């Protein structure tokens, strides 16, 4: 698993729903900005949803891996619409990057 392989993954992954580069328009939920960081979709000039407004928790690592679970047991109301993939070595791939995108 590299980070090239890992962006272009993304990119297919749901990256409209997550928006392009910074410059374009708000996407249906915070790409990846503060997302080990940042409280819960506590975006700026991004339009957060009803979860993300109430400030849910931040989006960890191992946190995902059990979110992966129930996605709506989490986010109640949040629908996710799209996604050309699914293999779990992908998913956790793309989550590696993440994490080095957020910090290294
Ligand atoms: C469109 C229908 C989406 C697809 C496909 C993916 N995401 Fe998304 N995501 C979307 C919305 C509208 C929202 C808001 C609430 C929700 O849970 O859906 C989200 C939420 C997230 C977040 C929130 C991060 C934060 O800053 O709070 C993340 C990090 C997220 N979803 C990740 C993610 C990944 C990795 C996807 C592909 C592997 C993915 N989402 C697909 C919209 C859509």
């Amino acid at each position: 698993g590299d980070v090239e392989k890992g962006k272009k993954i993304f990119v297919q992954k749901c990256a409209q729903c997550h928006t392009v580069e910074k410059g374009g328009k708000h996407k249906t939920g915070p790409n990846l900005h503060g997302l080990f960081g940042r409280k819960t979709g506590q975006a700026p000039g991004f339009t957060y949803t009803d979860a993300n407004k109430n400030k849910g928790i931040t989006w960890k690592e191992e946190t995902l891996m059990e979110y992966l679970e129930n996605p709506k047991k989490y986010i109640p109301g949040t629908k996710m619409i799209f996604a050309g993939i699914k293999k779990k070595t992908e998913r956790e791939d793309g989550i590696a990057y993440l994490k080095k995108a957020t910090n290294e």
